[PDB]
C-alpha cells in the first residue's frame, strides 16, 4: 500500500512545506449534497458562469457537471474554491448567466432551460461556501520537492508530483511516474496542488505512482 512515508524515504525526497500553498491547514469541512445546484465558471470557457450540479463528493471536493451539458467534461472544485458561487450571485451583482460550452440545445434556449432548470431545484445554501484559504506571500517552491496535485487526465484522483522547474511566481508541476507526461505550468497560487498528504487528510483519493 502506498504511503508517503516510505515513498519519501525511497525516492530520498522532502515535501514542499505547507506554507507554500493556497490551502487551509485545517480542511474546509464539506456540507454539500449530490444534486445541489450552484453557479461556477465553465472550465472550458472561464469567462462564463454557468449552472452546476454536484453530481459527487471526495473529501474537500465537488465533483461538477454543467447542466445542459453531457458526461464527459465533469470538473472537480474545492468547497472553499472561489470559481463556484451560490446561485444568485451572478445576477445580485447585474450579470448574466451564459451557456455551457456544449450546451446540447441551442442558444436561444438557454434562457428557457436555464429557468425550467432552477424551478425545483435544491440550491446550496450561501452559508456552505467557504472563503478561499489565504494566499503564501511568494514562490515559496524549490525544484524537486514534493506534493498532490489534481491529476489532469481525469480529476477524480490526486497524484503524487515534484517541482520540476520555478519561474517567478510560476512552478513546473510534473507528475511522478509518467515521464514528462501532462508536465504543465501554474502559479503558487493554484487550488489544484497540495502539500503531501491532503488526500489522506481530507478522505480523497490518491492515486500511487
Ligand atoms: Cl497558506
Ligand atoms: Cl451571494
Ligand atoms: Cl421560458
Ligand atoms: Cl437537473
Ligand atoms: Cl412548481
Ligand atoms: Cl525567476
Amino acid at each position: 500500500h502506498f504511503t508517503w512515508d516510505k515513498y519519501l524515504k525511497e525516492t530520498c525526497s522532502v515535501p514542499a512545506p505547507v506554507h507554500c500553498f493556497k490551502q487551509s491547514y485545517t480542511p474546509p469541512s464539506n456540507e454539500f449534497k449530490i444534486s445541489m445546484k450552484l453557479e461556477a465558471q465553465d472550465p472550458r470557457n472561464t469567462t462564463s458562469t454557468c449552472i452546476a450540479t454536484v453530481v459527487g463528493l471526495t473529501g474537500a471536493r465537488l465533483r461538477l457537471r454543467l447542466d445542459g451539458s453531457d458526461n464527459k467534461n465533469d470538473f472537480w472544485r474545492l468547497v472553499d474554491s472561489a470559481e463556484i458561487q451560490p446561485i444568485g450571485n451572478c445576477e445580485k451583482n447585474g450579470g448574466m448567466l451564459q451557456p455551457p460550452l456544449g450546451f446540447r440545445l441551442n442558444a436561444s434556449s438557454w434562457p428557457m432551460f436555464l429557468l425550467k432548470t432552477l424551478n425545483g431545484a435544491e440550491m446550496a445554501p450561501i452559508r456552505i461556501f467557504h472563503k478561499e484559504p489565504p494566499s503564501p506571500s511568494h514562490n515559496f517552491f524549490k525544484m524537486g520537492m514534493k506534493l498532490e496535485a489534481v491529476d489532469r487526465k481525469n480529476p477524480h484522483f490526486i497524484c503524487p508530483a515534484t517541482i520540476g522547474e520555478v519561474r517567478g511566481s510560476e512552478v513546473l508541476v510534473t507528475f511522478d511516474g509518467w515521464r514528462g507526461a501532462f508536465d504543465y505550468w501554474c502559479r503558487f497560487d493554484s487550488r489544484d496542488i497540495f502539500p503531501v498528504g491532503w488526500c489522506s487528510l481530507t478522505g480523497d483519493n490518491l492515486q500511487p505512482p
